[PDB]
């Protein structure tokens, strides 16, 4: 059901997080691991110690679609293994330093235009779907837009929960 979800979502905080490419979003689901600009880890770091969950929802720049959402587990943390991102041009390994544990609720897609109907008052009410790397999504919105995903069944949430 979407019982356990829902209690995972309460009083979270929500974050877009945008990727250039598809093979940096498969990385992550298989490894549970996520890297981002300075900027974005910082405003993370802060997040995961503010909030019960700090969620992360995925987009690939230019797919249309939502990739999936997971929970952060920890801060960023830096000299263990050195992930095989792809880089974009003009990004170096040394700017995705620092790794971030994270635990996913729902690796499927969802369609931009599922979502037409959230707007995101953190970014002027614009489409939830509209936001560059690390928008803030307000709690309203990050939860209506994360029950819309179709349900991942092959994660059991009680595990999440625990970590809470
Ligand atoms: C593994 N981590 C990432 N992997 C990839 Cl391939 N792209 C990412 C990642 N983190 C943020 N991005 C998007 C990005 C790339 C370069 C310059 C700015 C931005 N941010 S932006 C303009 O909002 O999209």
């Amino acid at each position: 059901g979407t019982s356990k979800l829902k209690y995972v979502l309460q009083d979270a905080r929500f974050f877009l997080i945008k990727s250039n490419n598809h093979e940096n979003v498969s990385l992550a689901k298989a490894k549970g691991v996520w890297s981002t600009l300075p900027v974005n880890e910082k405003k993370l770091n802060l997040a995961f110690r503010s909030a019960r969950s700090v969620i992360l929802i995925f987009s690939v720049r230019e797919s249309g679609k939502f990739q999936g959402f997971a929970r952060l587990s920890s801060e960023s943390h830096h000299g263990g293994s050195p992930i095989h991102w792809v880089l974009p041009a003009g990004m170096s390994a040394k700017m995705l330093g620092g790794v971030f544990k994270i635990d996913w609720i729902c690796r499927r897609e969802l369609p931009f235009t599922k979502s037409a109907h959230l707007t995101n008052p953190w970014n002027e009410h614009k489409p939830v779907k509209i936001g560059r790397d690390g928008q803030e999504i307000e709690l309203e919105c990050g939860t209506q837009l994360c029950l819309l995903f179709p349900p991942d069944e092959s994660i059991d949430l009680y595990q999440v929960i625990h970590k809470m």
